[PDB]
Protein backbone atom coordinates (compact mmCIF):
# COMPACT_ATOMS: atom_id res chain seq x y z
CA UNK A 1 0.00 0.00 0.00
CA UNK A 2 3.00 2.71 0.47
CA UNK A 3 1.48 5.14 2.77
CA UNK A 4 -2.08 5.45 2.08
CA UNK A 5 -4.21 4.15 5.03
CA UNK A 6 -8.26 5.71 4.98
CA UNK A 7 -9.05 4.61 8.56
CA UNK A 8 -12.70 5.56 10.06
CA UNK A 9 -13.20 4.95 14.41
CA UNK A 10 -17.35 5.52 14.72
CA UNK A 11 -17.73 6.28 18.36
CA UNK A 12 -21.36 5.02 18.71
CA UNK A 13 -23.80 4.72 21.70
CA UNK A 14 -21.60 1.61 23.65
CA UNK A 15 -19.83 0.47 20.33
CA UNK A 16 -16.51 1.27 18.31
CA UNK A 17 -16.79 0.66 15.18
CA UNK A 18 -13.37 0.70 12.99
CA UNK A 19 -12.52 -0.17 8.92
CA UNK A 20 -9.42 0.63 7.52
CA UNK A 21 -9.36 0.87 3.59
CA UNK A 22 -5.59 0.93 2.53
CA UNK A 23 -4.49 1.36 -0.85
CA UNK A 24 -1.82 2.56 -3.55
CA UNK A 25 -3.54 2.76 -7.00
CA UNK A 26 -5.84 6.13 -8.06
CA UNK A 27 -9.60 6.49 -8.07
CA UNK A 28 -10.80 3.35 -5.25
CA UNK A 29 -9.95 6.24 -2.85
CA UNK A 30 -12.41 8.56 -4.24
CA UNK A 31 -15.33 5.33 -4.73
CA UNK A 32 -14.74 4.73 -1.23
CA UNK A 33 -15.24 8.00 -0.10
CA UNK A 34 -18.60 8.54 -1.66
CA UNK A 35 -19.94 5.17 -0.33
CA UNK A 36 -17.76 6.23 3.29
CA UNK A 37 -20.21 9.98 2.94
CA UNK A 38 -23.22 7.78 2.73
CA UNK A 39 -22.60 4.72 5.12
CA UNK A 40 -21.90 7.80 8.00
CA UNK A 41 -25.44 9.82 7.21
CA UNK A 42 -27.42 6.14 7.14
CA UNK A 43 -25.79 4.55 10.20
CA UNK A 44 -26.11 8.36 12.16
CA UNK A 45 -22.56 8.95 13.54
CA UNK A 46 -21.99 11.52 16.24
CA UNK A 47 -18.69 11.42 17.51
CA UNK A 48 -15.88 10.24 14.77
CA UNK A 49 -12.17 10.32 14.41
CA UNK A 50 -10.80 10.14 10.63
CA UNK A 51 -7.06 9.16 10.58
CA UNK A 52 -5.66 9.51 6.55
CA UNK A 53 -2.07 8.03 7.40
CA UNK A 54 -0.63 9.89 3.91
CA UNK A 55 2.26 9.74 1.77
CA UNK A 56 3.43 13.25 1.51
CA UNK A 57 2.67 16.89 2.59
CA UNK A 58 0.89 18.48 -0.18
CA UNK A 59 -1.05 15.23 -0.16
CA UNK A 60 -1.82 15.93 3.70
CA UNK A 61 -3.08 19.26 2.80
CA UNK A 62 -5.95 18.20 -0.14
CA UNK A 63 -6.37 14.93 2.57
CA UNK A 64 -7.08 17.31 5.55
CA UNK A 65 -9.45 19.66 2.92
CA UNK A 66 -11.36 16.43 2.10
CA UNK A 67 -12.13 15.71 5.28
CA UNK A 68 -13.21 19.23 6.06
CA UNK A 69 -15.19 19.03 3.01
CA UNK A 70 -16.64 15.20 3.47
CA UNK A 71 -17.57 16.36 7.62
CA UNK A 72 -19.04 19.99 6.25
CA UNK A 73 -21.63 18.31 3.79
CA UNK A 74 -23.27 15.83 6.85
CA UNK A 75 -23.17 18.90 9.44
CA UNK A 76 -20.35 18.45 12.28
CA UNK A 77 -19.95 21.48 15.05
CA UNK A 78 -16.41 19.92 16.82
CA UNK A 79 -14.07 19.64 13.89
CA UNK A 80 -10.68 18.65 15.92
CA UNK A 81 -7.53 17.97 14.04
CA UNK A 82 -4.23 16.49 14.95
CA UNK A 83 -1.40 16.01 12.17
CA UNK A 84 1.02 13.79 13.06
CA UNK A 85 3.87 14.48 10.24
CA UNK A 86 1.56 13.70 7.34
CA UNK A 87 -0.83 11.44 9.13
CA UNK A 88 -4.06 13.64 9.54
CA UNK A 89 -6.51 13.10 12.74
CA UNK A 90 -9.83 14.80 12.43
CA UNK A 91 -11.96 13.89 15.54
CA UNK A 92 -15.80 15.49 14.91
CA UNK A 93 -18.12 15.57 17.95
CA UNK A 94 -22.07 16.46 17.12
Amino acid sequence: HMKVDITIKIQRDGQEIEIDIRVSTGKELERALQELEKALARAGARNVQITISAENDEQAKELLELIARLLQKLGYKDINVRVNGTEVKIEVRV
